[PDB]
């Protein structure tokens, strides 16, 4: 029983990190192209943009669609169109042709997920769910980690072209391999399946528990990227701190999260594999409210107690304490909204919640650096941990509500 979760496990892992390494192998080698071809900063987020377009619009049609046909075609054939463009890009010459592919390898990144996720639920047991859905959703960090330290030694013997092609075709291999080795269901090989316990999306929209989900992971995220933007900006500009303390400050905010999102996922199914089987509450709500929690105190301490004589431990402490309380709950809200959901409409809460996320993300970006140039820096952080302790409120007082979805006996 467990050779095939491992296989499964192993390939999921390899195909993920393949994918994030070869999102990101733009900027890993963006000197070089920049040093053999001039470039326009101007044309340089004109490409950003696009595939920020094109990477939501693709998510959101890929988690509604991911319901309808199985979750490994989809996923070799995300990886094989993925590996395609980027062969494909090491022999276009002008910007135009560049913007197009990269626009197409945005539309192709929006099928590595939701397959993931439906597998990942379909083989466990609801006691390892969120567990081995953080260790997979670690192989992003890895590749960001360790991508463009070898994108340098590479580039020092061979040129960019071999780079992305050499890229593209080890993805075209690892898709290969992929579609070989995962196994969708675990009745497909012909063994027992695990017992699931029809909903429509009519009576899907209508469950107040996706709404109160949805603004909660708009907040926190809201939260998450005002402070990771302009952390710097603030600790620099008003605290009149230096450089080397704000990059400390970042890496220190990276690890507390990376740390954060393990704990907070073997915590959560340590809890529910203890509590016991109702459909009122869940286990995982008072992981999530603890670590709000955590975000509304150091936030508060960061903005109030942080002076300009304050030794560089306080500093790099109320970083990882930030980065843990912070990155806990972005991957709890996603683990509870694909476990919660109807067994046969989980994507298209997925998608929801993600569309919410953009939104959320976007209300924190130009909005935000107008009230910091309106009055102030302070101003701006006061009125965020405001809006965070009002969420945090409204969330523990709705802690009993129907937490399961569908039609209702």
């Amino acid at each position: 029983y467990g050779y095939y979760r491992t296989v499964i496990f192993s390939a999921m892992f390899g195909g993920y990190s393949l994918y994030y390494f070869n999102r990101k192998t733009f900027s890993f080698v963006m000197p070089s192209l920049v040093e053999e071809i001039p470039l326009d900063k101007d044309d340089l987020g004109f490409i950003t943009s696009s595939q920020s377009a094109a990477y939501a619009i693709s998510k959101f049609v890929s988690g509604v669609l991911s319901d309808q046909m199985s979750a490994r075609w989809l996923f070799s054939s995300g990886l094989l169109l993925v590996g395609l463009v980027n062969i494909f890009f090491a022999w276009s010459s002008t910007v135009p042709v560049f913007a197009a592919l990269w626009f197409l390898n945005g539309l192709a990144q929006g099928l590595g997920w939701p397959p993931c996720g439906k597998v990942l639920r379909k083989w466990f047991e609801p006691s390892q769910f969120g567990t081995w859905w953080a260790i997979l959703s670690t192989s992003m960090n890895l590749a960001g980690g360790l991508g463009p330290i070898l994108a340098t030694i590479l580039a020092q013997s061979y040129s960019w072209r071999s780079t992305l092609a050499l890229s593209g075709a080890l993805c075209v291999v690892v898709s290969f391999l992929c579609l070989l080795l995962i196994h969708n269901e675990p009745a497909d090989v012909g063994l027992r399946n695990l017992d699931p316990m029809e909903s429509t999306l009519q009576e899907l929209l209508l469950s107040p528990y996706l709404w109160v989900l949805s603004t909660g992971y708009l907040v926190v995220f809201g939260v998450k990227t005002c402070c990771t933007d302009w952390g710097q900006f603030f600790l620099i500009q008003e605290k009149g701190q230096s450089a080397l303390v704000g990059s400390s400050y970042m890496s220190a905010l990276e690890v507390g999260g990376l740390v954060g999102s393990i704990a907070a996922g073997y915590l959560s199914d340590r809890a529910m594999a203890k509590a016991g089987l109702s459909n009122y509450g869940n286990p995982r709500h008072g992981l999530l409210l603890f670590m709000m929690a955590g975000m509304t105190v150091s936030m508060y301490l960061f903005r109030v107690t942080v002076t300009s004589d304050s030794p560089k431990l306080w500093i790099l402490v109320l970083g990882a304490v930030f980065g843990f309380s912070s990155y806990g709950p972005i991957a709890l809200f996603g683990v509870i909204a694909n476990e919660s959901a109807p067994p046969n409409l989980c994507g298209t809460s997925h998608a929801i919640v993600g569309l919410m996320a953009n939104v959320g993300g976007f209300l924190a970006g130009l909005p935000f650096s107008t009230i910091a140039k309106h009055y102030s820096w302070s101003t701006a952080f006061w009125v965020a941990e405001v809006i965070c302790a009002a969420s945090t409120a409204a969330f523990f007082l709705l802690r009993n509500i129907r937490t399961k979805m569908g039609r209702v006996s």
